């Protein structure tokens, strides 16, 4: 049922890389508005799963901390799967980061950007979805700063033998330890608060422009994770709000993790007096890194 995206839609250049394929600034041929387009080789036979992962985008992409939801299609050849969602300009949360003299954030910007991520986080959570993949690269700023959500996990529950595009493994270090196997672990699976985790390791990447253990092999972050204790803040300058909200995100045993309604509620993402200030300090850093 999904059309060709001839007339429709058009790939203008790559963005980026998703855990599989590629993202693409592409275009609505007709208007000639901006859209980014998730470009993934399938197979015939996972035409079905494809189809229930649509639902889910459509589903739960209506909220303004999440990507919009466009429409899907199969551009035929392996065929081409096109996820087409909502632009966001200004990049990654990591690109933000990489791109500021220093590499880290003035700490109101973090106490921001964290509070949108719980925002969009908290939609999902309400309708029983975990994102399953949050980290700077997946948090997204549009030209007025908006920060939007992308990425978030739509596979699985089929039993079936696992389709290409899913049978890959992306970068550990923001992944929390709950969701990494081991002998005490034998069935890691992902909890709502999974999620809190990984938005503590942002905040961190925002904060020092690299998240904990980057300086090592992934295969060695991923054998550490579990085994090491709660990752911390390098420098002391920090304010005491912000090393409590890294400790309540970073809780080892995901069993005493607060929820993200709590992490809402406290006073690092809660209290935001120079909010307005901050919309203005990003937009403005957006126009000054574009030229
Ligand atoms: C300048 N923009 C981007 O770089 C940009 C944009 C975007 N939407 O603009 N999207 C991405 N990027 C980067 C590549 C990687 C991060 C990346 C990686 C993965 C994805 C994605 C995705 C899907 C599943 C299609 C989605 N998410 C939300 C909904 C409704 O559907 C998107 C992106």
């Amino acid at each position: 049922s999904l059309r060709d995206p001839a007339g429709i839609f058009e790939l203008v250049e790559v963005v980026g890389n998703g855990t599989y394929g590629q993202v693409y600034k592409g275009r609505h041929v007709k208007t000639g508005q901006l859209a980014a387009i998730k470009v993934m080789d399938v197979t015939e036979d996972e035409e079905e799963e494809i189809k229930l992962e649509i639902n889910m985008l459509k589903k739960y992409s209506h909220h303004r901390n999440i990507a919009t939801y466009y429409g899907a299609f199969i551009k035929k050849s392996d065929d081409q799967l096109w996820l087409v969602m909502e632009f966001c300009g200004a990049g990654s949360i990591t690109d933000l980061v990489k791109n500021t003299k220093g590499n880290t954030l003035k700490e109101d910007w973090i106490a921001y950007i964290s509070r949108e991520i719980l925002r969009g986080l908290a939609h999902l959570h309400i309708h029983h979805v975990i994102h399953r993949d949050i980290k700077g690269q997946n948090v997204l700023l549009t030209e007025n700063a908006e920060v939007k959500l992308v990425d978030f996990g739509v596979s699985a529950q089929l039993d079936r033998t696992v389709g290409r595009r899913n049978t890959f493994i992306g970068t550990p270090y923001w992944m929390a330890p709950e969701v990494i196997a081991c002998d005490e672990n034998p069935d890691a699976t992902y909890d709502y608060r999974s999620d809190l985790w990984s938005c503590g390791i942002t905040a961190i990447e925002m904060a020092e422009g690299a998240p904990p253990l980057c300086d090592m092999h992934p295969m060695r972050a991923l054998f550490l994770i579990p085994r090491n204790p709660p990752p911390r803040l390098k420098s002391k300058k920090w304010s005491k709000k912000f090393f409590s909200f890294i400790e309540g995100c970073l809780v080892k045993n995901y069993m005493q993790r607060p929820s993200t309604e709590q992490l809402l509620k406290h006073p690092f993402i809660r209290d935001q007096p120079n909010e307005r200030q901050v919309r203005i300090q990003l937009k403005d850093h957006i126009d000054r890194t574009r030229k």
